[PDB]
């Protein structure tokens, strides 16, 4: 069983960069949803799983990955927020960035590239290939999670689903993705790093 | 070179089932924005053609059937809907849809339960199947056109996107969903399906 994580700030805390109302409404609506239908899609899998009944696992699959990546995209996506984010990072996490992409401004441009232009809704991912042992940046469909489809380790994630975003800067997504750098926390994504 | 076209009534007309102010930004800055990129899409696609590039032509398939189905959508879409519409159809769409449905009112069930469900963004659709001579519904993912990728020839679309509905509706597609049966322009619906 899997529960809806508490947000480590209160829902106003990333004013004004994200507004009060979608932070309310992303965490306890969309990520709840997603919470709740994933425990009723184990509950049905296990069942299927329990007799044999491969019919039923295959046909369980889009509700499970879109439920169960719903969930683990955006307990990811909360703690890389934080009032006190922003800023640059600092220590490896930075000479990593800045040995993969050049520098850390050419690492936001192809963030925000892969962010915005994701056809439809999806992710935006920094995420850390452990065969290669370097940063790469991917983007993802829907809900898909990034390590689950990709196995690439996820450090950083941007949701680019119109939710995350449309009330306060309506069809403007990279003036949500320019204020969006002003709130990340980087001493989470570094220990995400680091942890890897 | 294709164009936006004009809406058949004020932005407003929709009020209170869509407010105007989604109207007018679904209208002059999403719907605008494809048009502009199918533009261009098809501009760099007759150069490539022109000189055998096989690469380039599959290179740009992604942004043609975004930005191309994008418009078609629309442009269907903006149709679809009046100021004047709501109600229930009458005549041999009335008949096609009890015959191939059971009754109206199933028919409204199977189409909301088809757009309410798709996973991300998509669309919703009634359509003809020429080929067996029965309507049909189907859901389509971001802006994959009906016609284009199933052969269904279009009759109603529902957009499902969240920048359709989320200003007014927020995370409540159904709310949505319940609200557009009451400007769903029938005499539209029914042309298109006179036609095929
Ligand atoms: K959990
Ligand atoms: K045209
Ligand atoms: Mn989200
Ligand atoms: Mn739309």
């Amino acid at each position: 069983k899997h529960s809806l994580p508490d947000l480590p700030y209160d829902y106003g805390a990333l004013e004004p960069h994200i507004n009060a109302q979608i932070m309310q409404l992303h965490h306890s609506k969309h990520h709840a949803a997603y919470v709740n239908n994933l425990n009723v899609t184990e509950e049905k899998y296990q069942e299927a799983l329990a007799k044999g009944d491969v019919t039923a696992q295959i046909a369980l699959q889009p509700a499970l990955k879109f439920n169960g990546g719903g969930h683990i995209n955006h307990s990811i996506f909360w703690t890389n927020l934080s009032p006190n984010g922003g800023g640059e990072p600092k220590g490896e996490l930075l000479e990593a960035i800045k040995r993969d992409f050049g520098s850390f401004d050419k690492f936001k441009e192809k963030l925000t590239a892969a962010s915005v232009g994701v056809q439809g809704s999806g992710w935006g991912w920094l995420g850390f290939n452990k065969e290669r042992g370097h940063l790469q940046i991917a983007a993802c469909p829907n809900q898909d999670p990034l390590q689950g489809t990709t196995g690439l380790i996820p450090l950083l994630g941007i949701d680019v689903w119109e939710h995350a975003y449309y009330l306060q800067y309506k069809n403007v997504r990279p003036d949500y993705l320019k204020a969006i750098w002003n709130v990340i926390n980087w001493e989470n994504v570094t220990e995400r790093y680091m942890a890897c």
